[PDB]
């Protein structure tokens, strides 16, 4: 049942499709002036219209004078914030990426609650499962309640941003848009686990919140991750000086070829990184992180087991690709033993990218608040002679219909199908010729 979109959203899809010689810019440069002209079209009507009939476009628009805005934009080949234009010419096999903690903002899930029943009704069924093992309201964190707790804290930032990505990824199905396969970076393994159905949801909710609970009790002080814009050779030079007495700081996750975290001690972690900062490399320590992916987790080895002894785990409707082993998994190999090395073990992501380019994913979707892998998959994609689309969902202070049609723009004007009436559900429009 749930739609897309409130009926009273007004930011709504306008698709466009050519394959002559300048046939995408005159259909808009037309539909432009018609639309001024003829005084009586309706918007939703003629949206409607576009959404139910090789280089692509859609304008993503709140108003008519947003529509005249982008298809006067299209029409003159000039380019627009709010006008995603793109040749259809991938495959369209996708994956679904679920990335770690750095996507997280203040106000992310809340436009799209008020404004996306598929979406509140996915984020209800997801906070449900987690709200079993936790005193605490998903919602009412992500909104801010006064009463609620606070992002900061890592017990609380793995489970919230464990309902977002799930819910995400049901916001990118029900617009017509389903993964082939899933692949995780550090907790995002779980979300991957919950969309592919290797846990259940009420499993794979009780790992990232007794996970988070543990990291809370037991590492939060004493660790933190880093993200350094440098490959591992030149960065295994720069943490040596760090590591006389004992491995403070340990190379914890690769991503790209120019691209790496950098796992240990706080104070260690931060001279590194203010050092890499005033010599122009970009490097900052990933909010609220603790030292996993390092030998800190050691320690916790024989409490984690025994912690996810519930996990029941079985085949997928779709395979998760290890960032942690280098396998294919159906989904029944994710025991106990699998998320123990998932939280030690560091992130060899940047392989299973190429893996991925080789069995024939040509898009990745990252479910997520704000892209964080997206630039590494890029950098992988360029190194490797690959040309594949990597699309983010939300961003930061735009996690809104504007910014997900955007993203769906994103997939579609590539070669990706998608269901575009379905942003038009139950708001009494009718097809025009």
């Amino acid at each position: 049942a749930p739609a897309l979109a409130e009926v009273l959203a007004p930011t709504v899809p306008w698709p466009l499709s050519g394959k002559n010689p300048g046939a995408l810019q005159g259909q808009a440069a037309r539909l432009a002036a018609h639309l001024a002209e003829d005084h009586d079209l309706s918007l939703s009507d003629l949206g409607l219209s576009l959404a139910t009939t090789e280089h692509r476009a859609v304008v993503v628009l709140g108003s008519r004078e947003e529509a005249l805005g982008g298809l006067g934009a299209l029409g003159e080949q000039m380019p627009a914030g709010n006008v995603v234009t793109g040749a259809a010419d991938l495959s369209g096999k996708t994956v679904f990426v679920f990335p770690g903690q750095g996507s997280q903002w203040a106000g992310m899930a809340v436009e799209l609650l008020d404004s996306s029943p598929v979406f509140a009704a996915r984020f209800a069924e997801v906070a449900g499962a987690v709200e079993a093992y936790v005193d605490w309201s998903v919602e009412s964190v992500v909104r801010g309640a006064d009463e609620a707790p606070s992002l900061d804290r890592i017990e609380i930032l793995q489970p919230v941003l464990f309902t977002v990505m799930v819910s995400l990824a049901a916001l990118w199905r029900a617009a017509g848009v389903v993964p082939d396969a899933v692949v995780g970076h550090s907790q995002g393994e779980i979300a991957a686990a919950a969309v592919s159905g290797a846990l259940s949801l009420g499993d794979a909710a009780q790992v990232v919140v007794l996970r988070s609970q543990l990291f809370a009790d037991e590492l939060v002080g004493k660790g933190a991750v880093a993200s350094v814009s440098l490959p591992a050779a030149e960065v295994e030079a720069r943490i040596a000086r760090f590591n006389g007495d004992a491995e403070l700081l340990s190379i914890a996750g690769n991503n790209g070829p120019r691209s790496v975290t950098v796992a240990g001690q706080v104070a260690a972690l931060e001279e590194l990184v203010a050092e890499l900062e005033a010599e122009g490399v970009r490097a900052k320590v990933i909010g609220s992180t603790v030292a996993s992916h390092c030998a800190q987790v050691d320690p916790l080895h024989e409490r984690i087991l025994d912690l996810l002894s519930f996990v029941q785990p079985r085949e997928g409707s779709v395979p998760l690709y290890s960032t942690v082993n280098g396998e294919v998994l159906n989904g029944a190999e994710l025991d106990a033993s699998y998320w123990f090395e998932n939280c030690r073990r560091p992130v060899s992501f940047e392989p299973v990218v190429r893996a991925l380019f080789a069995d024939g994913f040509d898009v990745f979707v990252e479910s997520s608040a704000h892209p964080v892998l997206t630039y590494g998959i890029s950098e992988t994609a360029e190194a490797a002679g690959r040309e594949v689309l990597a699309q983010g969902t939300l961003r930061r202070e735009e996690g809104g219909l504007a910014r997900f049609y955007s993203s769906l723009a994103g997939v579609w004007t590539r070669g990706v199908d998608v269901d575009w009436a379905g942003a038009f559900a139950g708001r009494g429009a009718r097809v025009v010729d």
